[PDB]
Formats: C-alpha cells, sequence, structure tokens
C-alpha cells in the first residue's frame, strides 16, 4: 500500500532476509509503546513521488527529524505549516545566491523536487519521537545501502550530493565515472560555514546533468 511499485519490483528481494523481517519486527515494537516517525504511510514517501527509473539527483541523509509533524519520509523535508529546520534555512539561502530567480517558497515541503527525480533519502527511516539516532543501526542501514547500490548498478549519470562525513561514508563506493558525486560540510549551523555556503551545488547539479544528457531540475519548482 505504502511502497511504490517500482520501487517493489526491484528492491523487494531484500524484504525476505532475516536484516529486513527483524527491521520490520522492531519498527511495529517501537510503535506499540513510543510514538515514531514518520507515521507508517509515510516511512516510504521517497518511493511514491517518482519512478525509480526516473531518479536523476540522490541527496543522503542521516535521521528522520524527531519533531512533531516534522518527518515525513523525505530527508530534510517538511509539510506546511511546519516551519523549515535550520539546516533546510541554510539550503534556501544556499539557492538564494546559487540560483537567481529562487527565491524562499514559503514552506519546507521539497516534494516538488521529490516528483523531478531527487531522491530525498535517510539513511534510517524511523525514529523514536524526541530521541535523535534511537533507531539506529536496527537494519535501515543495510536496507539503505542496497537503495544505494542499487542506483549505482542500474541508473545512469545520477548527481549525488553527499553533505557532511556521515553522507559521504555511504556514498564512497558509487562509480564516479558512471555517476558524478558532489561532497560537501553538512548544512546544519554547526557545520554550514565549513563549506555548504558557497558550494553551488544546485547550479553545478544542472551542469552535471546537462554533460550526462538529461533536463536540469528546476530548484524553484517547489
Ligand atoms: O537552524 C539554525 O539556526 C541553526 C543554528 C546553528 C546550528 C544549526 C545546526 N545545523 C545543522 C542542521 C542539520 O539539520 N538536519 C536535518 C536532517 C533532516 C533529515 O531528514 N535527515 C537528515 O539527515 N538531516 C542550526
Amino acid at each position: 500500500e505504502f511502497f511504490g511499485e517500482s520501487w517493489k519490483k526491484h528492491l523487494s528481494g531484500e524484504f525476505g532476509k532475516p536484516y529486513f523481517i527483524k527491521l520490520m519486527g522492531f519498527v511495529a515494537e517501537e510503535r506499540k509503546h513510543y510514538t515514531v516517525y514518520p507515521p507508517p504511510h509515510q516511512v516510504f514517501t521517497w518511493t511514491q513521488m517518482c519512478d525509480i527509473k526516473d531518479v536523476k539527483v540522490v541527496i543522503l541523509g542521516q535521521d528522520p527529524y524527531h519533531g512533531p509533524n516534522q518527518a515525513h519520509g523525505l530527508c530534510f523535508s517538511v509539510q506546511r505549516p511546519v516551519p523549515p529546520p535550520p539546516s533546510l534555512e541554510n539550503i534556501y539561502k544556499e539557492l538564494s545566491t546559487d540560483i537567481e530567480d529562487f527565491v524562499h517558497p514559503g514552506h519546507g515541503d521539497l516534494s516538488g523536487w521529490a516528483k523531478q527525480g531527487v531522491l530525498l533519502l535517510n539513511a534510517v527511516l524511523t525514529v523514536r519521537a524526541h530521541q535523535a539516532n534511537s533507531h539506529k543501526e536496527r537494519g535501515w542501514e543495510q536496507f539503505t545501502d542496497a537503495v544505494v547500490s542499487w542506483l549505482n548498478q542500474n541508473s545512469n549519470g545520477l548527481v549525488f550530493l553527499l553533505w557532511g562525513s556521515y553522507a559521504q561514508k555511504k556514498g564512497s563506493a558509487i562509480d564516479r565515472k558512471r555517476h558524478h558525486v558532489l561532497q560537501t560540510a553538512h548544512p546544519s549551523p554547526l557545520s554550514v560555514y565549513r563549506g555548504f555556503f558557497g558550494c553551488r551545488h544546485f547550479s553545478k547539479t544542472n551542469e552535471l546533468l546537462q554533460k550526462s544528457g538529461k533536463k536540469p531540475i528546476d530548484w524553484k519548482e517547489l
């Protein structure tokens, strides 16, 4: 019901593996005793926005937002009327200088990017309310590794945006000739001035996409 068919076709090889069944049991048990984000129907939103064949750009995240109403299955995104968190505000700030006509959309919902084939993938897909990293190393990492590996092996000329050391390690094995990799600091306030501000990843992405024979992302389409 909640897992997009084209993604299911290519990823379902994971589902019967011991780690996956165990993971499913862990999350189900957590939901019985705690509030877990995102809601069940939004754990796999990243599979719902575009066909797997139509992925053009991959932005790798770590943990889902752990505050009420924030996480909805796309890394960095928050649905209306939730205010964009500090990392997202910094993303928008960089966009405002990198993409000339980009102006703050007045909301944090990145669905418009996802629909264009910008994959917004967290490494860990659930979290206990108010407890950052609470579902770390429970099986999600292996599953999302499987996703990244599939894209690496089966797609062509993808642009991977790797922000922060965690994302960079996750993307370390990507074929740098088949795909394009851009790396910089995490857009969090604590690290944003260590490279993210002035990285110009968004304009650069579109240049690389043209070199891959592909039409650019409209970063304003939100
Ligand atoms: O907002 C401010 O004023 C502010 C000030 C100082 C420092 C920071 C911290 N800057 C890193 C923020 C990182 O944000 N994390 C978002 C995230 C969401 C997600 O779904 N997956 C992630 O991996 N990461 C923010």
